């Protein structure tokens, strides 16, 4: 475990939810300012605790909460993430009260790449709402994060904090029946989609009586006066979602794979980008050269020390990278990379030989930058090798590395 009151100063409260509460904290050396929940120890139903709380904490995807440590005192668990500052997706419906098909399509992606990469893991959301998305910030197509879920088979809830009447909208019909398999979650994001291009719940009424029968019913329709401006493949997406039997209900994946998705995910690179794409190479480069002791330890402070204003241009490259959405960047997605990033520059791939191709480049890359050996370049891996390491050399964050395990150690890095 570790010391929360060494290492941080709580500043005010941000929210209350269902298993503890929710403050803002800053870490005492680096100033940079975190969400920390504050869960107490007799809500435990602490060594599986902690277990499935690192299965948390390595989740690495660019929709989905990033925890960075928990701590322990006598009274209390503290799960210390990323703050985020733009409030919940449900405010943003509430303001536009209904999106154009390009905007609900960009929006449900990232909520559908989270989603698979959960299910992948082994995680069912099992309360997915718009209520539990919040907006990294206030800009204005910032990155949406799925929060709230992963701590209710290791803490009990107390179940008067969380918006039951809310998540009636949300739930799917075999919940209803004490089931939460992955497919659960689908239904839910399809509630979601249903919302953000009508403005409307699917399974509507007066109070929570009235919806959970609809609910039970599964039946629904396109007959708003708005759904005529809407495009049949986004009602052939929300069909598959909201299929009544969840073996017949489509997976994750195939809503990310969507034709509909597909259309309004099409980010490319352009010649504006190039200055960032050679910043990148360049570092990645630097990164593969340097020996697998500098390698980790580099990993380690971009991962957990570097801020969302730090990384917001690498994370664009990210995204144009990420050709198939689901948020991590394999083999061949590096590869088209590569070769559009010469395209753009008006260079013949080809004058590469002149000492290896593109393909070799790249293969004999992954089992550097792929760490963890996953098969892909998550999210954190990419921006340690292409983020300039000179904005990781600064005193304070070296002073934090240092306080986790100085004038030695401040030389190692360099
Ligand atoms: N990472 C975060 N950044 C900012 N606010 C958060 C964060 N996590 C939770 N909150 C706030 O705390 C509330 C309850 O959190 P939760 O119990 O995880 O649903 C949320 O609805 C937000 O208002
Ligand atoms: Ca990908
Ligand atoms: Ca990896
Ligand atoms: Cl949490
Ligand atoms: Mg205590
Ligand atoms: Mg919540």
């Amino acid at each position: 475990m570790g010391t929360f009151a060494e290492r941080y100063n709580i500043v005010c409260m941000l929210g209350k939810g269902s298993f503890g509460e929710v403050l803002k904290c800053k870490d005492r050396i680096t100033q940079q300012e975190y969400a920390v929940k504050v869960i107490n120890k007799a809500s435990a139903k602490t060594s599986t605790i902690l277990r499935e709380v690192e299965l948390l904490k390595k989740l690495d995807h660019p929709n989905i909460m990033k925890l960075f440590e928990i701590l322990e005192d006598s009274s209390s668990f503290y799960i210390v993430g990323e703050l985020y500052t733009g409030g919940e997706l449900f405010d943003e419906i509430i303001k536009r009260k209904r999106f154009s098909e390009h905007d609900a399509a960009r929006i449900i992606k990232q909520v559908f790449s989270g989603i698979t990469y959960m299910h992948k893991h082994n995680i069912v959301h099992r309360d997915l709402k718009p209520e539990n998305i919040l907006l990294e910030s206030k800009e204005k197509d910032c990155d949406i994060k799925i929060i709230d879920f992963g701590l209710s088979t290791c803490f009990q809830q107390n179940t008067k904090m969380k918006d039951r009447i809310g998540t009636a909208y949300y739930i799917a019909p075999e919940v209803l029946r004490g089931t939460y398999d992955e497919k659960c979650d689908v239904w839910s994001a399809g509630v979601i989609l249903y919302i953000l291009l009508s403005g409307t719940p699917p399974f509507y009424g007066k109070n929570e009586y009235d919806i959970l029968k609809r609910v039970e019913t599964g039946k629904y329709a396109f007959d708003l006066p708005q759904w005529r401006t809407i495009s049949d493949d986004a009602k052939d997406l929300i069909r598959k979602m909201l299929t009544f039997h969840p073996s017949l209900r489509i997976t994750a994946t195939q809503c990310l794979e969507h034709p509909w998705i597909q259309k309004y995910s099409s980010e490319t690179p352009t010649i504006s980008d190039l200055p960032s794409l050679e910043s990148a190479m360049t570092n990645i480069r630097q990164f593969q050269a340097e020996k697998k002791l500098a390698q980790a330890a580099l990993l380690y402070m971009a991962s957990k020390l570097t801020t969302l204003d730090e990384t917001k241009q690498l994370t664009e490259i990210f995204r144009k990278l990420d050709t198939n959405n689901d948020g991590m960047l394999d083999r061949d997605e590096l590869v088209r990379g590569y070769h559009e990033f010469m395209r753009l520059k008006g260079v013949d791939s080809n004058s590469l030989i002149q000492g290896s191709t593109i393909e070799d480049q790249i293969d004999s890359l992954m089992p550097l930058l792929d760490m963890d050996g996953s098969g892909s370049i998550e999210y954190s891996e990419f921006i340690a090798s292409a983020i300039d390491r000179t904005i990781l050399l600064s005193r304070e964050r070296m002073e934090r590395a240092f306080k986790m395990f100085f004038n030695e150690f401040v030389e190692m890095l360099q």
